[PDB]
């Protein structure tokens, strides 16, 4: 009974019929009256309990609030008085209607409301959100019509009740500037990022980021620009929710295994993020929606045209009505765009933290697979490859859908005829099927060999110092060679394959269309078509993404299902008796081989310093790394009281100053620093080097000496002060004097550990008589355990050993990487496309324009075939051609992505190539001076980006250029003069593109030089696993990767946004030039010839849309260019001497051994000051000369200036009357031979690490290895030589190593050979057997010899000692021990004379 309460007409058809139409005032005062009031009603109890849960504090009053109250409340008191004013209209004796009493309060309600919520939102973060703005537009948008009838019968005549409507016009005006007043957002003394505190209207079209983008352009970003992200996208919330994810999903599937890691990674990722699924799938169905419904009203206004005896308003309603829903969807579509890309970030971040996590606790067994290079393989290329199928997930579904309403249209003109087109479509599947299943598994055997290229790359970078001393240059660079040629060879089969695959999802729509009509038999249309085109264009898009998401997937859940190490054999007991007990211990290296360390039983009490001694190969070490519980456990347990301490073999340093290393994360002290500095006898040293304490060390201690290093190391491990101490050696590299003070201030009877439990593994009998226990290890197994003077009264093995014996100038290393800063030269533009090749361009350009060309005949043709031809044989022909120009099209578009493929593969490869040899040809600065985190950076990432991102973008670049020029021509085809509208496009559209570039380029720029760190610090982390393990240091090497992680997050996120504010502002400009074209023409429709009103309107469509997707195009060009210009930088880069130079030596050049110096003068860097000065000496032929000299007084240097690594910086040195300044790097490198201080081995196999070069036969490699004392332990091994060796030679022992060292040395059969230091690590038998070996083989050579140990030194010709640099003494060892000196000095301090 609607009539009967308002006293009016429901719907009258007649009232609209007339030209001046006006809606009955009744149903405007009820439903338009109702639809906003019951929107707040039911919507506020929802958003009052919201806003009580998260109740935290009161702001300050704003004055903007306190203004929008003041006028809420007087629109109240309007109200309120209007009220009053029908209260006394109906007093005066009448019957008042319901509506005119029901609304004043319905009012009075609602504003009541109103303030409650205006004044709740105080306690939120957000005090202007969706909700009362979609109110206020609501409102606005339901009292235009009443207004709009108020005021036309106002005009009509003024007999009304003019107050009423005087009210209503000053209410509609509250209503109106209350929303203007609401968009604004105060800055809430926030200074943190203004994401969180926006309005609404200023949230949907990113009005917060202007201030960036102005700051950008007037000058260069900077890294401390960019704000901080939001709360929630920190990296912890995301790695704690992940991670019990993933351990739930982890214990759930290992328990299948059991009935036989088979299927996870997805299920935890869907089951942690669910709610951001939810909203972009929403979100799609409503663009779809808007997309469906838009093209409708499109055709209602171009039919409005054809009749000139319509209305009015028919036109004004369907131009507003189009610009409405235009500006809906893409504020919808950016809205989606923008959650489905940073869900991509989010998994991203997760993905690395938690692979970073997981590397902490990885087994022996496990990690012996995984390397450093291939785990930063996947926490690159493989997390990248999930970040990008983010973005086309739900387009899966959506095309199918859109697929279906389409076809649907089709079926409401036509007939069956159009269903026959699923036959089609039936085939479209098998074919996707077939070529998917086959190029799946080419990106795992892609994927594998970038895995093998990265490991050894690692390496490569790792060792170079011996690669310069062997000369080994030609052979790794070759070696990588190989497999980059195995990878492209796999790639281009890929591009192949998605060529074809693109080709056939373009060509089946067209031959579609053609069946669709074929069948003449049976019984706006174009334009579906076209549309319909549209989502069946980029699936080949979806399935490249799928496949490479789905292959990095499964290799990431492979890794993260690894193995952890047990721990249930080392029992923690605070209370024990004593301090250490093996009850039967058997632990081994491998998983079920032979027991390393078989039947082990021993206890020491607290406070007593026992020494473990024996042979080469015996265990100590693998001992002391059972304690630590690096081994898996087989039979027994050991019990360990306290803390522990660790001092590695191969010593382990940081990146930092000296104090950082020292402290290791320890309140800094005064009484005790010094203390520690001091009794290491690190103080002489310490005041020589630049800056002081605070001079930086570098990424492996590259600027230390030996002695430094482990005496840092023996530092760091007294001044931390814990419980038990496991040393392993420490005093091997020191010299007598050093290691006697050491000993006797340090650990020893009367020392800074005089308390703390002491067991320390040694080589020499100096310091036995000063301890409490020793015990003598035999192959695993202890033989004898007792005190000094029991096993010398035993007369054991003990006896007969012992019978046997007897900023100011330098702190400052790491220069800050440097960011190009401007435009991007076109230098990088021409050497690209120079690479990609000038010939291969012109095949391409020119077959993309035959497309364009076929596809303007082709529409020509349609338009000829159109209007039939003015009013059968003529149009089945007309019909019948249509395939010619499908197929034409096709096969042009085919052509064209086919001959790009090979060409961008052959562009790669030239790149590489030249980045890779030009790198090897760097000094040592170079690679002293920047970490290896840049290089492998460059070398992975970027090499990644320009072999996916770049080819795409500049394929679809060229698309839309030509579509343009086409479109540009068909449109010039008439109408000469419309050529005008398109200037202003022009630049409107070339403004945006020149304000948005300059910070679009420099957020990449910074976002590829905060990705280094991540690397960086993956790489110190795991050489160091043992002392971080062994320290408990493990929670503090967790927070700097979240920072370094969260740094980077910084920057993408801030990229991202920017892309999205660009397309909010093409898109609007777009709407609003189609909307205006489209009133323009409603105004002429008297003048209008023929309704060609019809076509001016789809033109202007295609223009705008390509000229957007264009201005989007460009720019990512640009952003992808700036990695090849990245690549670029280190292609130039400073070069040492000429390899070969025309100066040629004559073969047998050292026929003798007659090395002369003359005043030699040395400085590592420019910057720094002479390490060697005055050095005059002469090397006799075949002389054996043996160098001794304190830590530090630069004999290694000495060595190391024979083979030119640092350039003379005054005076020369001769070799045979052959200056050694004017020959080839490569002809004196070559033919001398060295054994470096630091044993490094290579991967691969053991013959491999022996000879990289295959020019000896397994002869002659047994022999060497018999020469070597390795016969036993080769044999001994289950495979002859083929066996595989860890990275960094961590399958053997030092002693092992060395002896291969001295293996390999024993092959070239030189003339001139240098030892350096190789007796660190062995017994004195092994010792005196292979000096032997060395008498009796290298007689006719020159051999120099630098040996701590003076036992070896004692026979010589000559012996020269160095101090600071300055030879003091030289002559024979006889004459320098008879004539008190300081060579007598050692002698006696050594205890040998
Ligand atoms: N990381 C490892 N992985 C596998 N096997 C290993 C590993 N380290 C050592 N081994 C095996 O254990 C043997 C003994 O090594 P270990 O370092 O314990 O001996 P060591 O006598 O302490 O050596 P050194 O005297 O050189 O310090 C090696 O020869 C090798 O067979
Ligand atoms: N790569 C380097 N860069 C800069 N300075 C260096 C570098 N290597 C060494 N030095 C400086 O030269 C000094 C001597 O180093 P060097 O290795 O030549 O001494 P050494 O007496 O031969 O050592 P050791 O006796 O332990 O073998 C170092 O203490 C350091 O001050
Ligand atoms: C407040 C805003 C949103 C209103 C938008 C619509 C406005 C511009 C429209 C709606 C109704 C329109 C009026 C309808 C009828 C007449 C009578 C005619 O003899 C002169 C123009 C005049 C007076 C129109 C002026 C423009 C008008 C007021
Ligand atoms: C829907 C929202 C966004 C906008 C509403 C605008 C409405 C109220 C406007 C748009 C076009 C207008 C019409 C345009 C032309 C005429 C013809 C004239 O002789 C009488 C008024 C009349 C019939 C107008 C009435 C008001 C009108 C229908
Ligand atoms: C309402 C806002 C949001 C959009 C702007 C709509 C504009 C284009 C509409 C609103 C009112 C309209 C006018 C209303 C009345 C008349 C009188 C008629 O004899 C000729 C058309 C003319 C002159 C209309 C032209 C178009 C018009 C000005
Ligand atoms: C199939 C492909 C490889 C054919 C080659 C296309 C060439 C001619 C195109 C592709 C990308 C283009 C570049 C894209 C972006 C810019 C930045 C702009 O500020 C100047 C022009 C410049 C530098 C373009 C020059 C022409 C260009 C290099
Ligand atoms: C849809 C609308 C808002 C898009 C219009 C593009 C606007 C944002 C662009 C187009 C031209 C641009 C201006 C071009 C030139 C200058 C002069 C320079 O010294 C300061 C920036 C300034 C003043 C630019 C500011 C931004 C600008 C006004
Ligand atoms: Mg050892
Ligand atoms: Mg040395």
């Amino acid at each position: 009974m609607l009539e009967k309460f308002c006293n009016s007409t429901f719907w009258n058809s007649s009232f609209l019929d007339s030209p001046e139409a006006d809606l009955p005032l009744c149903f405007e005062q009820t439903v338009l009256v109702w639809i906003p009031l019951g929107y707040l009603w039911l919507l506020a109890p929802w958003q009052l309990l919201h806003v009580y849960k998260s109740r935290t504090k009161r702001s300050s009053t704003t004055k903007l609030y306190l203004a929008k109250q003041v006028f809420v409340g007087f629109l109240l008191i309007l109200a309120a008085i209007e009220l009053a004013l029908v209260l006394t209209e109906d007093s005066g004796q009448a019957t008042v209607p319901a509506v005119r009493y029901t609304n004043p309060s319905l009012y009075l309600g609602t504003w009541l409301l109103v303030l409650l919520i205006q004044y709740s939102r105080q306690w939120c973060v957000q005090k202007n959100s969706w909700f009362l703005s979609l109110f206020w537009i609501l409102s606005i948008l339901c009292g235009t019509f009443q207004f709009q009838t108020l005021i036309r019968t106002l005009l009509q005549g003024d007999n009304s009740n003019l107050a009423y409507s005087c009210l209503f016009f000053i209410s509609y005006g509250f209503q109106i500037l209350i929303l203007i007043f609401s968009a604004f957002s105060e800055n809430n003394e926030s200074s943190n990022n203004p994401s969180s505190i926006a309005s609404f209207l200023s949230s949907i079209t990113y009005s917060w980021y202007d201030s960036i983008i102005l700051k950008g352009y007037k000058r260069p970003l900077t890294l401390e620009d960019v704000w901080e992200v939001d709360e929630e996208m920190k990296t912890k919330t995301l790695v704690s929710k992940f991670e019990t994810h993933m351990k739930r999903e982890l214990q759930k599937a290992r328990r299948a295994l059991q009935r036989r890691p088979k299927s996870w990674l997805m299920k935890a990722l869907f089951k942690t993020f669910y709610m951001v699924l939810l909203k972009s799938f929403l979100l799609k169905l409503v663009n779809d929606i808007f997309t469906f419904v838009s093209p409708q009203l499109l055709k209602l206004l171009i039919s409005f045209a054809s009749d000139r005896d319509t209305y009015l308003w028919i036109g004004y309603l369907c131009a507003i009505l189009l610009f409405t829903a235009a500006l809906i969807q893409s504020f919808c579509l950016q809205c989606y765009f923008q959650l489905c890309f940073k869900l991509g970030v989010k998994v991203r971040t997760a993905i690395m933290a938690s692979v970073y996590k997981k590397a902490l606790t990885l087994s022996n067994l496990a990690r012996k697979e995984y390397t450093v290079g291939e785990t930063v393989n996947l926490m690159s290329v493989d997390a990248q490859k999930l970040m990008d199928v983010t973005n086309f997930m739900h387009m899966l579904w959506s095309s199918v859908l859109q697929i279906v309403l389409s076809i649907f249209f089709l079926w409401r003109e036509l007939g069956p005829s159009v269903l026959a087109g699923v036959g089609v479509m039936v085939l479209v599947i098998p074919i996707n099927a077939i070529l998917s299943t086959k190029s799946k598994t080419i990106q795992v055997k892609n994927m594998k060999n970038k895995d093998k290229r990265l490991k050894i790359m690692n390496e490569i970078l790792s060792g170079i110092k011996i690669l310069k001393y062997f000369a080994w240059e030609p052979s790794f660079r070759d070696q990588v060679q190989n497999l980059r040629k195995k990878e492209l060879k796999n790639l281009l089969a890929f591009s192949q394959l998605q060529c074809v695959v693109i080709f056939v999802f373009q060509l089946t729509p067209v031959l579609v269309s053609v069946v669709t009509f074929s069948v003449y038999v049976l019984v706006t249309s174009i334009t579906l078509f076209n549309i319909l085109r549209f989502p069946l264009s980029m699936l080949p898009m979806m399935i490249s993404s799928m496949l490479q998401a789905s292959v990095s997937t499964e290799r990431l859940e492979k890794y993260l299902g690894g193995d952890d190490l047990d721990t249930s054999a080392i029992r923690h007991d605070c209370n024990f008796d004593k301090a250490m007990q093996f009850s039967e211990a058997s632990f081994t290296w491998e998983h079920d081989s032979e027991a390393t360390v078989r039947d082990v039983n021993l206890d020491i009490m607290a406070g007593q310093l026992v020494a473990v001694i024996g042979p080469v190969g015996s265990g100590k070490s693998s001992l002391i790394s059972a304690m630590l519980g690096e081994m898996e456990n087989v039979h027994g347990h050991i019990t360990i009281k306290g803390t522990t301490a660790y001092v590695p073999q191969q010593s382990w340093i940081q990146n930092g100053t000296i104090k950082d290393n020292i402290l290791f994360g320890t309140e800094f002290n005064e009484k005790r620093y010094q203390q520690v500095l001091e009794a290491c006898a690190l103080l002489p040293d310490l005041e020589m080097l630049p800056g002081g304490d605070l001079a930086e060390i570098g990424e492996k201690g590259i600027n230390l000496s030996g002695g430094q290093k482990q005496r840092i190391s023996l530092a760091r491990a007294t001044y931390q002060n814990l419980d038990i101490y496991l040393l392993d050696d420490p005093l091997s590299a020191v010299d007598a004097h050093v290691g006697k003070h050491i000993f006797n201030k340090v650990l020893g009877p009367n020392g800074l550990l005089k308390g703390k439990t002491r067991l320390l593994v040694t080589h020499s009998m100096h310091f036995l008589p000063q301890v409490d226990e020793i015990v003598v290890l035999g192959n695993g197994t202890i033989v004898e355990k007792g005190s000094y003077s029991a096993l010398l009264a035993k007369k054991g093995e003990f006896a007969k050993n012992l019978k046997t014996f007897l900023l100011v100038k330098g702190q400052k290393l790491i220069k800050k990487e440097f960011i190009e800063t401007g435009k991007v030269k076109f230098s990088i533009y021409l050497e690209y496309l120079q690479a990609i090749g000038l010939f291969s361009i012109f095949f391409i350009i020119l077959a993309f324009v035959m497309n364009s060309v076929a596809f303007i005949g082709s529409n020509l043709w349609l338009s000829a075939w159109t209007s039939d031809s003015k009013i059968a044989s003529q149009r089945d022909m007309r019909v019948g051609v249509y395939g010619a120009l499908g197929l034409a099209q096709g096969i042009f578009v085919f052509i064209a992505h086919f001959w790009s493929a090979f060409g961008f593969v052959h562009a790669s490869n030239i790149l590489h190539k030249q980045l890779l040899n030009n790198i090897l040809r760097a000094p040592m600065r170079f690679f002293d001076t920047t970490p290896t985190g840049r290089i492998v950076n460059r070398f992975a990432g970027d090499i990644s980006t320009v072999d996916d991102t770049l080819p795409q973008s500049l394929r679809s670049w060229i698309t839309c250029f030509l579509g343009i020029i086409s479109t540009l021509v068909m449109i010039c085809m008439a109408t000469p003069v419309f050529t005008i509208i398109v200037i202003p496009l022009g630049i409107i559209y070339v403004s945006v593109q020149m304000f948005y570039v300059s910070t679009s380029r420099q957020l990449r720029r910074l976002d590829s030089v905060t990705r280094s760190p991540i690397y960086s610090h993956f790489s110190e982390t795991v050489s160091g696993l043992p002392v971080i393990r062994a320290f408990e240091h493990q929670q503090r090497f967790l927070k700097h990767n979240e920072v370094r992680i969260d740094t980077n997050q910084k920057c993408v996120f801030s990229w991202i946004t920017s892309n999205r504010w660009l397309a909010i502002r093409l898109e609007l400009v777009g709407n609003l030039t189609v909307f205006f074209s489209a009133l323009m023409m409603v105004i002429y429709r008297d003048t209008l010839s023929g309704d060609t009103v019809g076509f001016v309107l789809s033109n202007a469509l295609n223009i705008t849309q390509t000229l957007n997707w264009l201005v989007r195009m460009t720019s990512e060009i640009e952003t992808n260019i700036v990695a090849v210009e990245r690549i670029t930088e280190y292609t130039k880069v400073e070069n040492e001497a000429p390899w070969v130079t025309d100066k040629r030596p004559p073969p047998d050049w050292p026929s003798k051994g007659k090395i002369q110096f003359n005043n030699y003068q040395v400085r590592y860097r420019p910057e720094l000051d002479l390490v060697l000065r005055g050095i005059t000496c002469d090397i006799g032929s075949m002389e054996k000369i043996g160098v001794v000299g304190r830590t530090g007084a630069g004999k290694s240097s000495l060595t190391n200036c024979l083979f030119r690594i640092l350039e003379a910086a005054g005076g020369q040195i001769i070799i045979d009357g052959v200056d050694i300044a004017s020959i080839g790097l490569h002809d004196l490198r070559e033919k001398l031979t060295i054994i470096p201080q630091d044993p490094i081995l290579f991967s691969g196999s053991l013959r491999m690490n022996l000879d990289p070069f295959n020019n000896y036969s397994d002869e002659e490699i047994w022999k060497a290895l018999e020469l070597a004392h390795l016969k036993s332990f080769v044999a001994s091994l289950q495979l002859g030589l083929s066996h595989e060796v860890t990275e960094a030679g961590g399958n053997l022992s030092i002693g092992q190593r060395q002896l291969l060292c001295l293996g390999r040395a024993l092959l070239r059969k030189s003339k001139i050979l240098v030892l350096d230091q190789a007796t660190a690590a062995v017994d004195l038998e092994t010792d005196n057997l292979i000096q032997t070996t060395i008498q009796n083989e290298f007689a006719h050579c020159t051999v120099i010899t630098i040996a701590h140990r003076l036992h070896t030194i004692m026979d010589s010709d000559k012996v020269m000692v160095l101090d600071n640099g300055k030879i003091i003494e030289c002559g024979s060892p006889e004459e320098l021990l008879q004539i008190p000196g300081p060579f007598y000095f050692m002698a006696k301090e050594a205890g040998i004379e």
